[PDB]
Order: C-alpha cells, then structure tokens, then sequence
C-alpha cells in the first residue's frame, strides 16, 4: 500500500545514512591515526562496531519483514 | 499489526543510529580537544545539543505514540 | 491515521538526523584544514556529497508520498 512505500523510504533513508555514519566514522579514525596508535580508541572502536552490527541486523529484520 | 512491527524496527533503527552518532560527536570533541579550549566549537556544541534534543523527543512521542 | 502521524515522527527524526550528520561532517572538515589543503578528501567528500544528495532525494519523496 502507500503506508508500505512510505516505510520502505524511510528505511532507505536509514541505509543511506549508515552510510554517511559510517563515512564520518572512517574520516575520524584517519584524523587520529594522524597523531598515531589508535590504542586509546579501542573501546570506542568496539561500540560502534556493536552499534553498527546492531543497525545491520535491524536494517535486515526490516527488510525480510513478510519477505 | 505488520506495520506496526516494522515502524517499531525503523525507531529501533534511529535510536541505534542516534547512539552512533553521538559516539561520532564525542570522538570529533576529543580531537578538538587535541589542539586546546573548545571556545570556538561553543556555537557547533549549542547546534549539535539542540538537534540531539529534538530526536530525543521525537523518539519519545514516536514510543508514546497510543501509549 | 495513527500509522501516519507515526511515520510522519520517524521521518523527522531522520531529518533532524540529517541536520545532526552534517554538523559531524563540517566539524571534521575544520579538522582536517588544520593540517593544510583537504586535497586528499576530495573522493571522501565526493561520497558524503553523494549519500546526502540521496538523503535529500528520499526525504523530499517520503513528504510529497500522497502530496
């Protein structure tokens, strides 16, 4: 239906900003390799790599909805 | 109802993305930091809560939506 | 009904997520001209240019869905 249309825009919007989420993440980590190890990032590498595999699981759940 | 499942997966969706992006805010203000006082990101900080904000309550209506 | 006003909150969360994501991209931007030319973004921003560009493309149908 057109609720169904709207919904599906609405999770290309997400999917098309994870991906600029994730753009914005990879441009911070050049910027902190640039004064060297990322030692000290570890833990914030840690959740977003879980909030992102959370994002991932509930973009698929999204769409393997009915099917 | 089916709809009903999926736009609750969509919130979900935000709220994790919402987490993301907050990461993302706090690693952008440690790398500031970086270089001295954030005096000259104090307008960047006002926008970045009020917009933080605005979500918070949206995603407040849209879980209180019936109830 | 219920399942529009539902769906007209989520779109404004992502919009205000929007707002949000470009504000983290400005302020890595700032960061990165602190070492010079952003030469070297230029693919970088070339993407983000493209995925907001997408972004806008599906908010504004997600608006004018019905009219």
């Amino acid at each position: 239906s057109g609720i169904v249309q709207q919904q599906n825009d609405l999770l290309r919007a997400i999917e098309a900003q994870q991906h600029l989420l994730q753009l914005t993440v990879w441009g911070i980590k050049q910027l902190q390799a640039r004064s060297g190890g990322r030692g000290g990032w570890m833990e914030w590498d840690r959740e977003i790599n879980n909030y992102t595999s959370l994002i991932h699981s509930l973009i698929e759940e999204s769409q393997n909805q009915q099917e």
